[PDB]
């Protein structure tokens, strides 16, 4: 029964790799985080950065959120990201994915004590 900082962790953090060096990239993790699961989820980023250098994020540059909330952080500095999203192909539980590696900023919603990084909100 998953905290929302563990949850996040699950869903977007990958410390290991430095990028998606394959095409296969999406759907292996989407798979090995458990996110195909009920269902395929349409969009997941993943993010080839220690975790202590995106918890700093929640301190960064505070925007708004998506949602017009106004605890969304951007990073100062860009950051190696896999951006995972469904191809229209796909069919549950067949999930496929199109993996993009880039460097973006990314923009995450903090909550807590400590202030963790508890969504994704998007990449820039
Ligand atoms: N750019 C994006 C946009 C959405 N997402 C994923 O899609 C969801 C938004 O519907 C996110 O939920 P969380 O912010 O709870 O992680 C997230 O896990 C993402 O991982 N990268």
């Amino acid at each position: 029964k998953e905290t929302a900082a563990a949850k996040f962790e699950r869903q977007h953090m990958d410390s290991s790799t430095s990028a998606a060096s394959s095409s296969n990239y999406c759907n292996q993790m989407m798979k090995s985080r458990n996110l195909t699961k009920d269902r395929c989820k349409p969009v997941n980023t993943f993010v080839h950065e220690s975790l202590a250098d995106v918890q700093a994020v929640c301190s960064q540059k505070n925007v708004a959120c998506k949602n017009g909330q106004t605890n969304c952080y951007q990073s100062y500095s860009t950051m190696s990201i896999t951006d995972c999203r469904e191809t229209g192909s796909s069919k549950y539980p067949n999930c496929a994915y199109k993996t993009t590696q880039a460097n973006k900023h990314i923009i995450v919603a903090c909550e807590g004590n400590p202030y963790v990084p508890v969504h994704f909100d998007a990449s820039v």
